[PDB]
């Protein structure tokens, strides 16, 4: 698994909740308020 060895991979956000990148904030908080909230029935993994 190269794990980002080469190549374009990368965002100046990332969600440590679940492991989603996103190139900007609106974007990513956009995102945590899922988290925040009462998560549904499937991402309940890590
Ligand atoms: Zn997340």
């Amino acid at each position: 698994g190269s794990s980002g060895s080469s190549g374009t991979g990368e965002k100046p956000y990332n969600c440590e909740e679940c492991g989603k990148a996103f190139i900007h904030d609106s974007q990513l908080q956009e995102h945590q308020r899922i988290h925040t909230g009462e998560k549904p029935s499937g991402p309940s993994s890590g």
